[PDB]
């Protein structure tokens, strides 16, 4: 139908820019600590501690598959990435650290980001 393809548009839009947010926020990991997943090889037991783990490569593959069908679903993701973080690791640590300065600085992007989503459609 015409409607399914306006749709298809509306999320390949909707996927373009947040393919920008993800860039954003991604500079904003200059160390590339939050990039790929945690490694169960090196932390066997991070999933005794962690439910539902998130990295920067699993979202990006999401986001290809236009898995996101709206920002609040990519910023849940997001928010799993620093908060997953901040449990797992002491504050004293350059992890915890690192967490501290993505989520300050991320939350100006994704301000931005919200309004955008809102102002076209």
């Amino acid at each position: 139908s015409m409607e399914q393809v306006a749709m298809e548009l509306r999320l390949t839009e909707l996927t373009r820019l947040l393919r920008s947010v993800l860039d954003q926020l991604q500079d904003k990991d200059p160390a590339r600590i939050f990039a790929q997943p945690v490694s169960l090889k090196e932390v066997p037991d991070y999933l005794d501690h962690i439910k539902h783990p998130m990295d920067f490569a699993t979202m990006r593959k999401r986001l290809e598959a236009q898995g996101y069908k709206n920002l609040h679903e990519f910023e849940e993701d997001f928010d799993l990435i620093i908060d997953n973080c901040m449990k797992y690791n002491a504050r004293d640590t350059v992890f915890y650290r690192a967490a501290v300065r993505l989520r300050d600085q991320g939350g100006v992007v994704l301000r931005q980001a919200r309004r955008e989503v809102d102002s076209i459609g």
